[PDB]
């Protein structure tokens, strides 16, 4: 059977802080752990999950049908054009089990420039009734600004991991423009839980979710704990230990190409587990005209032969390929 990935726990607790030699420490290990797996727990991170986990149970629990084809995103609602992103994502009982709400940066309000521009990848969130679902909206709305201040945290970590000066990526990554995601998803419990819904690896390894780059620069995860993932590594598939109280956190493909690969985008997968549980993933993502020239920290004029990249060109084509495979 399965060999238990590596996936250090890392106190990220100097990077909110003024001590910079301690903010190298921590650097060092997250420069150990993206050579390494590709993942780490993050610690010490000052966020409320047991409370998220309370406030998102609460919504999965009692949104209704009809709410879901209200709220529901194009590819299940015709009628709903502008919601490519934000909205949700419908179960089909029978065949695919899993549903999920996906909101973005709360600063996409109708008056904001590029969603008057109806740029791609911006869209205005969508939310149930308050009345129905009271204090959801206010909860999730600041539940990203929660994560966006972890993850601001994170990447000056990163940063300082490439030999980079701290603000390297957070310059790029602002409230005002940032493309980032929330998703809370719902895995269910069901019985019989049916096998058009659950998915084979070549191996033979029931999946809800089959193996993938993340379409981010990091992802920034809460999950219950309930083992389910599996990170491929040159050992072959290792099973991820759950732990609900850390964010667990992994480079996604556009660090791979900032990084020349140097930060891998470790490829993995989710396994099917027949229970009721929570992944609510935050996807860091920097704004539409936010370009990076690409590096590479093992050669000595850290010169890459990738082209730059926009982080909407990007983002627009990833989610469509992610769609498609
Ligand atoms: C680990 C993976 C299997 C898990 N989260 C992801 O990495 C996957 C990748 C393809 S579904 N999730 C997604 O990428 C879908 C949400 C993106 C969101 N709609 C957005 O556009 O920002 C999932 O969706 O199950
Ligand atoms: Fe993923």
């Amino acid at each position: 059977s399965v060999s238990k990935a590596n996936v250090p726990k890392i106190d990220v607790s100097p990077l909110f802080g003024d001590d910079q030699a301690a903010k190298m420490r921590v650097a060092q290990q997250i420069d150990a752990a993206s050579r390494d797996t590709g993942f780490f727990y993050a610690v010490n991170h000052g966020i409320n999950v047991q409370r998220l986990s309370q406030k998102t149970k609460e919504f999965h629990m009692s949104i209704t049908p009809e709410e879901k084809w209200d709220l529901a995103i194009r590819a299940y609602n015709k009628e709903h054009q502008d919601q490519v992103r934000a909205g949700y994502y419908l179960s089909i009982p029978g065949k695919k089990a899993v549903e999920s709400f996906c909101y973005l940066n709360p600063n996409f309000t109708p008056d904001h420039p590029r969603i008057q521009a109806k740029t791609p990848t911006h869209e205005v969130n969508v939310w149930p009734d308050e009345t129905k679902h009271p204090g959801f909206q206010d909860f999730a709305e600041q539940y990203y600004w929660d994560v966006f201040g972890l993850s601001s945290a994170l990447l000056k970590g990163y940063a300082l991991a490439l030999g980079k000066e701290e603000n390297f990526f957070a310059r790029h990554f602002k409230p005002d423009d940032t493309l980032a995601s929330v998703v809370l998803i719902r895995y269910p419990y069901l019985d019989p839980y049916p096998e058009a819904a659950i998915k084979t690896a070549a191996d033979g390894t029931k999946l809800s979710f089959e193996w993938h780059e993340d379409v981010s620069l990091i992802t920034v995860l809460y999950q219950s704990n309930v083992q389910n993932l599996q990170v491929e590594t040159a050992a072959g598939y290792q099973d991820i230990e759950a732990d609900d109280t850390g964010y667990l956190i992994n480079c996604g493909s556009y660090m791979a190409h900032l990084t020349n690969n140097y930060y891998k985008a470790p490829i993995h997968r989710v396994k099917w587990v027949n229970a009721e549980r929570q992944s609510l993933p935050f996807f860091v993502n920097l704004g539409y005209d936010s370009v990076i020239d690409p590096f590479d920290p093992r050669e000595p004029n850290g010169k890459s032969d990738r082209e730059p990249l926009s982080y909407g060109d990007y983002l627009q084509n990833g989610l469509v390929s992610l769609i498609n495979k």
